[PDB]
């Protein structure tokens, strides 16, 4: 009855094989999103540019004259776009975790002592191209992204000012 | 006895999930610290300018007619202040690396061959408005940083010429 | 161009700095930086042992070594030198894995 | 045998904190030796000047009447010198990528249908201050940067016309 012994060893890797894997479609998703967080950054500059410029916030890529939301694009990049100043970009349809599959959240920099302070997080709107505030245009958060899915910095919502 | 094979694996995975992270708070610190850096380097210019109109520093962000201490800030910024010239800004109290909470370091150009050099470390002031040289008013080191939390450059004292 | 000659010339945790389980000292020696066994709960064997951490200059940058306690020439250099501790720290390449087998002498 | 899937674990381990880490002292030397690039600018001035009262270069910083080869400098500058208009800095001989330490390169301005182009391009000179067109006194190529360890476009040569 070693056998048990051994169907023991057998019976420990039985039930070994099976749900001992946490998080990592979650995990992976991150980055996955965080890849997409990877692009828009730079349209934060004609944003403020525009914002600079004048005042006000680009109303979108288009006011700021930039890169549309089926504009600039790639790898879990299926949008870029534009918001009063509030930037945003969407995740991939697929090669993704299958939950984060096609999630956007919003870049928003709202003036500071500094300039201004932009925001890594959920996918909002500012109130106007001339406003900082923002709205949590939250599109029933498919596009927003879990905080879990993503990192612990990047959970901003539309308040983040 | 597989089992302590197994009872190993779980062993050695039972030491594995402990202690095995070094200095990681130590180094988002150097950066959530060099976010603080990022501010205070404009300042730079009428201090410069400052120096340039009248061949002394600014005795602060007010003699240089800038945005002063608990002017421009932001994230891991809770202060911005020019000392004769010599420029610093805080870290914040909160969502930092424990350790370098509320932590600072100073900015100080003297002349060169060329114009002047500036450097990016410790909390220090200049000895004058009208001089270059400046003091190594450390605040009981609170403010300064690690230089391990700083990176390898930003590692200046007020001697620092 | 050089290396620290230790972590302090680096500025960074020295020895009896950066440690927990199975870590008792944590060092680097002219940019070779190295770490010892704990001196209990361990494998009585490897009790209280050693590797050095070494990057000699590549194509690339640099390769470092996991491998025996050393510790480079210079600061400046970067070839080091087998300080073998008289192996105590030094760690059974049995004991050690295949590949974590590295000398001083690796560049 | 999960011990082989560790020590496999630590096997991929055991060679991969090792030669992993391209060109970064390659890297840092472009900036280094930028750093260098960024301080004789102001000479191109006078220079062009000298040439522009003129219609010849000068032949150094004292034919502009300007700040000679240990003239102006500080960090990563242990020289900057113009030869007949054209202007040269060395990179420092420490603290720097090993690499780079102590490295030049020529700055030439030679006549346009506009005025002149200048480069940003190895350690060269001028033929005569009269001149435009310069030689690329080359300095068996020590000071002379690597157009890898330069970035892409300061990558000229005397013939840089």
């Amino acid at each position: 009855f070693t056998l048990i012994e051994l169907m023991i060893v057998i019976a420990i890797v039985g039930i070994l094989a099976a749900v001992a894997l946490p998080a990592y479609q979650d995990y992976t998703a991150r980055a996955q999103v965080s890849e997409a967080i990877l692009l828009a950054e730079g349209q934060k500059s004609a944003v403020t540019e525009y914002y600079l410029n004048h005042g006000e916030w680009p109303g979108d890529n288009s006011s700021a004259g930039v890169a549309t939301s089926a504009d600039i694009k790639g790898k879990y990049v299926q949008s870029v776009t534009v918001a009063n100043g509030v930037i945003t970009a969407q995740m991939a349809s697929s090669n993704v975790n299958n939950e984060i599959k096609s999630k956007k959240l919003s870049l928003w920099a709202k003036r500071q002592n500094g300039s201004v302070k932009w925001f890594c997080g959920q996918p909002v709107t500012r109130t106007t191209a001339t406003a900082t505030d923002v709205a949590a245009a939250n599109g029933k958060t498919d596009d927003k992204i879990n905080t879990k899915h993503l990192p612990s910095t990047c959970r901003d919502d539309s308040s983040a000012s």
